[PDB]
């Protein structure tokens, strides 16, 4: 659930490193 649609979470987008 990162942005707007804060729906799943896993997407991994804001995780580098």
């Amino acid at each position: 659930k990162w942005y707007f649609r804060v729906y799943y979470r896993g997407i991994y987008y804001r995780r580098y490193r």
